[PDB]
């Protein structure tokens, strides 16, 4: 009755957890067959951003929610199934599920002229109801849409293969004494890549642009366990850049011998898979670099120095898109397409919407969403309140045009942010 909240991943389940504490009725929507976002589809062969070998890059510990920790026997990275198993364990103790229509889709949501919400929701049975709400929140995701390049290669339509992106796949024991290319330096690629090299007859990395591979550990350390130190914290902003060049050389050396390109910008500057086996299936020959895709000629791939190769697949591993389409009018967007949300949570002409989870950090996303959590569960009751509208359309003019001075003018960036400072002020 008081709050629809869009969407039972990581970030729904943080929500219904402070609006429950708090005494907020509210119901949690979600289209899957049960909880926890995209780590239940892998170990169901659903069609998603996963895939069955994928695993956390952030440390257990900095990344369960604080309030329930995780079985002591997993381990530092516990596999997709072992965190979708532990979501669905929270929902049980902290009491949620009865809140929770499984299988039930939002379809439409409408704000009314005198305040409540309507949102309309598709079922089991293909069918549809409408309802009213006093407030709404968004946990839906940014993982939804995948964006393949525009255009196509060449030729693409006379191919002999199968094109697909990393949405679509599963596992390499599919690609079996196969062909592959892989589009992409990302955090799919790699993790395909790697797959792939242990199941095709044979793995081809086709790179645009360079970025830098990082492995999971400095020191025994997770790399996020090292950004917890003070004495990382002690350091100043180009002490650590370079601590870290530094060490980088002494773990894996030059990214050049290894016959990937140079990234333009140093590290922190908008580029780092981690990784701890793509170089080494490089070495052993497992993957071979190649350098970007110009044409398809029948059966082969032409790459752009000249070289070709028969394939019978490419995944496209180019990333996702960020859309709402249950929100007719279109979800926090500027003119450029930045994101312009107060605090990156807060519509300054919506008097009753939030977004939670649209976040990016360095590192765990976890208790970034549980302060995001905890804020908007005062505000929905009254226990919190917010500036008037201009003075909130200029903290957001704020944060744009400093992060122009980090990453300067690309699509993403307008959710990044510093997990340390942004924790600080909640
Ligand atoms: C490949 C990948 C690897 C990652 N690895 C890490 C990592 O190692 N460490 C880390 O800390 N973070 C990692 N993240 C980020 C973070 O853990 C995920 O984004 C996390 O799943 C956040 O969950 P969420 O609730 O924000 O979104 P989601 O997982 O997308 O959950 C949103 C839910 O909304 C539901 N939904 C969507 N639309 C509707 C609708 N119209 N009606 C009803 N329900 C709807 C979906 O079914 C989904 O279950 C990774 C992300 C990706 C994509
Ligand atoms: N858990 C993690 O470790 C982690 C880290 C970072 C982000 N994430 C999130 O999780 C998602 C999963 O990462 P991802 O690997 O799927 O996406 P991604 O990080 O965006 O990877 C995209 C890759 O595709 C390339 N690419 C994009 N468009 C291209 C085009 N038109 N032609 C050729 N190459 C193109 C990019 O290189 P170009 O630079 O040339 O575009 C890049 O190498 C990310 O989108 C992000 O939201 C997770
Ligand atoms: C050593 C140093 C250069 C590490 C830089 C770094 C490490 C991890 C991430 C992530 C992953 C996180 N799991 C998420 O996307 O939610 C996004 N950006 C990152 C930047």
């Amino acid at each position: 009755m008081r709050v629809c909240v869009i969407g039972a991943g990581l970030s729904g389940l943080a929500v219904g957890h402070a609006l429950k504490e708090r005494g907020i009725s509210f119901v949690c929507l979600e289209k899957a067959p049960d909880v926890g976002g995209i780590w239940r589809q892998p170990g169901a062969g659903e069609r998603g951003p996963g895939y069955r070998t994928l695993h956390l890059a952030t440390a257990k510990q900095l990344t369960g929610y604080a309030d329930f920790p995780m079985p002591d026997a997993y381990p530092l990275y516990p596999r997709h199934s072992q965190v979708a198993a532990y979501l669905r364990s929270f929902a049980e103790w902290a009491g949620l599920l009865d809140h929770v229509e499984l299988r039930t889709e939002v379809v439409s949501v409408r704000q009314d002229a005198d305040g409540p919400w309507t949102v309309v929701s598709r079922g089991a049975d293909g069918a549809q109801v409408s309802r009213r709400f006093e407030q709404v929140v968004v946990a839906s995701g940014h993982h939804n849409e995948p964006a393949l390049p525009d255009p196509l290669p060449a030729g693409a339509d006379s191919f002999a293969g199968t094109i697909l992106h990393s949405l679509d796949y599963r596992d390499g024991g599919d690609f079996a004494g196969r062909r592959v290319v892989v589009v992409g330096l990302g955090a799919s690629a790699v993790d395909i890549a790697a797959d792939l090299s242990r199941h095709a007859e044979r793995t081809l990395l086709s790179v645009r642009r360079g970025l830098h591979i990082v492995p999971k550990q400095l020191f025994g350390m997770s790399v996020d366990e090292i950004a917890e130190a003070p004495w990382w914290n002690e350091m100043s902003f180009d002490e650590r850049r370079r601590w870290v060049e530094q060490a980088l050389l002494v773990a894996r050396g030059r990214l050049s011998d290894y016959g990937l390109p140079e990234p333009d910008h140093p590290v922190f500057s908008s580029a780092t898979t981690l990784s701890d086996e793509i170089l080494s299936r490089i070495r052993h020959g497992a993957v071979t670099p190649k350098p970007a895709i110009a044409s398809f000629d029948g059966d082969r791939v032409v790459f752009t120095d000249g070289t070709s190769e028969p394939a019978d697949a490419v995944v496209y591993c180019t990333g996702f898109h960020m859309t709402f389409p249950f929100l007719p009018a279109g979800c926090p967007m500027s003119a450029d397409g930045s994101v312009e949300l107060y605090r990156r949570v807060v519509p300054a002409d919506r008097p009753g919407l939030y977004f939670v989870g649209l976040v990016r950090p360095v590192g765990a996303i976890t208790r970034l969403v549980e302060a995001q959590a905890e804020w908007v569960a005062r505000l929905v009751d009254g226990a919190a309140v917010l500036p008037a509208a201009d003075q909130m359309r200029e903290e957001i003019g704020t944060y744009l045009t400093g992060i122009v001075q980090r990453y300067g003018r690309t699509e993403g960036a307008s959710i990044q942010v510093d997990v340390g400072p942004y924790l600080a002020e909640f």
